[PDB]
């Protein structure tokens, strides 16, 4: 059948899609669509190209209240600018001076503002489900159904540690913490990296 009102969702309001290239980016509803069970969401791209998308790769251009986020909350974010799918690892308290932590589907981990985010329409039952990658598939997993119990190693700037870098272990200094993050800095390389605390790429995780 074809939908007008699916929900909370309306034809011709404006949306945020997901694109093949795994950023998203503003467009119009123009059509919901059921098949059974199944809804689509049919997307027309402010670049007039089209998609049918289905409703956990589309988010409302607005951002939630601190009362509709949690702990596994499946989000858009801004990603340093893309917008780009992640979960919510932390949300705001005194240890993280007030910020959402984001794991990304990439793996990547930044703090953000309420004013970065977006919350995806229809997010899947177990929300960690459509991440394409396996490994940071079952990491979230594992992180949302522990918590609040999470280990960490504790790091202190100045301190020598291996970290994990295209499959092989690295010399490395910790450089700075803000919360549950650490910069590495790879000392052959002479970059730095924001990694999470618990992250198994930390050679003390790992071990
Ligand atoms: C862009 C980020 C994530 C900082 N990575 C890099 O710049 C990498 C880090 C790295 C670590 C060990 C050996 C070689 C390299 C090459 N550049």
């Amino acid at each position: 059948e074809n939908l007008y009102f699916q929900g909370d969702l309306i034809v011709s309001m404006r949306i945020l899609g997901k694109k093949r290239t795994k950023t998203w980016h503003k467009g119009t509803l123009i059509a919901i669509q059921t098949v059974g069970p199944g809804k689509k969401y049919k997307v027309k791209f402010d670049n007039k190209g089209k998609s049918l998308l289905s409703g956990n790769h589309i988010a409302y251009d607005y951002h939630p209240p601190a009362d509709k986020l949690y702990v596994g909350s499946r989000v858009v974010a801004k990603y340093k600018v893309w917008l780009y799918a992640g979960i919510v690892a932390e949300t705001p308290n005194v240890k993280n001076k007030l910020r959402f932590l984001i794991f990304f589907d990439d793996g990547y981990a930044s703090y953000v503002t309420q004013s970065e985010l977006y919350p995806i329409c229809r997010p899947l039952k177990k929300t960690w489900e459509d991440i394409e990658d396996i490994s940071c598939r079952d990491f979230i997993e594992e992180y949302v159904t522990a918590y609040p119990n999470r280990p960490m190693v504790l790091l202190k700037s100045g301190q020598l540690i291996k970290t994990e870098w295209e499959g092989t272990w690295w010399k490395s200094r910790v450089e700075e913490v803000d919360g549950s993050l650490v910069r590495i800095l790879f000392l052959d390389d002479k970059r730095c990296e924001w990694i999470y605390r618990g992250s198994t790429r930390l050679e003390p995780m790992f071990s």
